[PDB]
């Protein structure tokens, strides 16, 4: 058996073909087992509609998840990603730095 804690990155991207659009991204990388729970948060509340959830693996024991959706952030709002995994005794919350 092997288990590996996910690395978690939270960042925003504008698709170059539609630059007014903005996407909040949680990239959860290098984890095993693949069982996982991932949410985007707005002011601490789960965002129910997340339009993209893309799972892959490299080696049979290394999984990657890109969890992302369109958003419209204001300077006062706080966004984050919350991850639950067997390796994480408490849910891990990684805040969006709004300059990322």
């Amino acid at each position: 058996m092997i288990q590996r804690t996910p690395k978690i990155q939270v960042y925003s991207r504008h698709p170059a073909e539609n630059g007014k659009s903005n996407f909040l991204n949680c990239y959860v990388s290098g984890f095993h087992p693949s069982d996982i729970e991932v949410d985007l948060l707005k002011n601490g509340e789960r965002i129910e509609k997340v339009e993209h959830s893309d799972l892959s693996f490299s080696k049979d024991w290394s999984f990657y998840l890109l969890y992302y959706t369109e958003f419209t952030p204001t300077e006062k709002e706080e966004y984050a990603c919350r991850v639950n995994h067997v390796t994480l005794s408490q849910p891990k919350i990684v805040k969006w730095d709004r300059d990322m």
